[PDB]
C-alpha cells in the first residue's frame, strides 16, 4: 500500500499534489441541491471542492466523501495545518482527492 | 462550479447574500412535531433557520440539511465568524441554502 | 413561523418554559434496555430528560430526538449557557421539547 | 422515570454504583473482529467496558451502545469528570450501564 | 475478558504491540476509491493505516472500521498522546487493530 499523501496521489489520473503548508482561510458549505457542495480557500487564493455526488460515486465512495467534508470542517475550525492536497485538476475548482495534516 | 457563496448563490431563484460577519448570537433547535429545527440569530436582530427536512427533498438532500445543523450547531459553540448567508428569502425566517465561514 | 423559542412553544400542548441562563450542571447517560434515557440537572436543582425514541413516532422524530442528545452532552462539555428550555409539563422528569443557547 | 443516576441503577438485576469523581486515564478501542470493544480506566485501578453489541441486541439496544462509546470518547479526549457508573457486576471488566458527569 | 491493549492484542494472530507513547506526527485522509484509506506517522517516521472495508469485514467490522477513522482524526486535531497500538503486522503499512490512549 502507498505510505503516503505523493505515492498515493500518483496512483491516479489527471492529479497533482499542491503543498500548502497553511491553514484553511474559508469554508463555504451549500445545501442548495445538485450542489450538496463544500469549498474551502487558503490565502494565497487557492481554491478547491469536495466533488458532489453524482452518479460517478459508489455507495462506497459517498461515505468517504462525507467524511472528508467532516475533516474539512473540522480542520477549519481548529486551524489544523494543512500540509498538501491531493487534487483532480480536470475540474475547477480542483477536486481534493486527498489530504494529510501535519502539526 | 461556482467559486464561491455569491456566486452558489445567484445560482437559485429567491436567493440573496447576506454579509454578516458576525458570530452566531443565539441557537434554538426543537424536536417537537414536523417543525424539527433549528434557529439561529445575531446581534443584529437577524433571525434565520434551516428548513424542515421534507416532501421536496430526497435523499442528498435531507442529509445537507442534517449537516447544515451539525454546521451551524459547532459553528455557534465554537463562536466562529460567518461571513455570508445565502438565504432562501421567500420563508420566515429566511432558510438557509448555504453559509460561508472565513478564517 | 415562530422565531425563537417562546413563541415556537407557544404552539404545542402543554408546554412550558423555564429560563435558566445558566450552564448544565451533570448529564447522566443510560444504555439500560427500553429506558435509553439522558438527563440534565442544573445547579438549582431543576431536572430534564429527552424523550425515549418510540416506534410510534416517526422516524425523523427519532433523529430529532438523537440529535438533541447529542446537543446536551456537547453543551454539558463546552458549558455553553442554556437559555431557555421549553419542555413538556405531563412528564416527570419534564421532557425537553427546544432549548436555546445564547450568551 | 428515574431522575438520578443511583435510582436508575436499582432498577436492574446485578447492578452496583461506583463513584469515581475523577477523569478517565486511558481509553482502549479495538476494532480486532467480534471483540468491537471500548476499555476505559481511572487512576485507581478500576476497569470498565462497553459490551459489544452483539446480535441479541435489540434496535435501539445497538444504536444507544454506540452512543456511550462516543462519551467516554470525548469525556475522555476532554478530562471531563466521571461522577459515578453504573455497572453490571457480573462480567470482566465490568460492564457500564449507565453513566454521570457532573463538575 | 481481556482488560487491556496487551492481552487483548495478544488473542489474534500477526499482531504485535507498539509502544509510542507519543501524539500522531501527521494524518492523511484518502477518499480516492479503493484506496479510501487513513495513514497516520509519527515523528521517528513509523507509519500506520487503517484497513479499507470490502465483504471480508461484516457490517459490523466497517462500523469500528469507521470509528477507529474518527478517534485517528480527533486524536491528531487534539494533540492526544498515544500509548500503544496493536496491529497486523502481515501487511505494509501495518494494520491498526486497537489503539490505546494515555495522558
Amino acid at each position: 500500500t502507498p505510505q503516503n499523501i505523493t505515492d498515493l496521489c500518483a496512483e491516479y489520473h489527471n492529479t497533482q499534489i499542491h503543498t500548502l503548508n497553511d491553514k484553511i482561510f474559508s469554508y463555504t458549505e451549500s445545501l442548495a441541491g445538485k450542489d450538496e457542495m463544500a469549498i474551502i480557500t487558503f490565502k494565497n487564493g487557492a481554491t478547491f471542492q469536495v466533488e458532489v455526488p453524482g452518479s460517478q460515486h459508489i455507495d462506497s465512495q459517498k461515505k468517504a466523501i462525507e467524511r472528508m467534508k467532516d475533516t474539512l470542517r473540522i480542520a477549519y475550525l481548529t486551524e489544523a495545518k494543512v500540509e498538501k492536497l491531493c487534487v483532480w485538476n480536470n475540474k475547477t475548482p480542483h477536486a481534493i482527492a486527498a489530504i494529510s495534516m501535519a502539526n
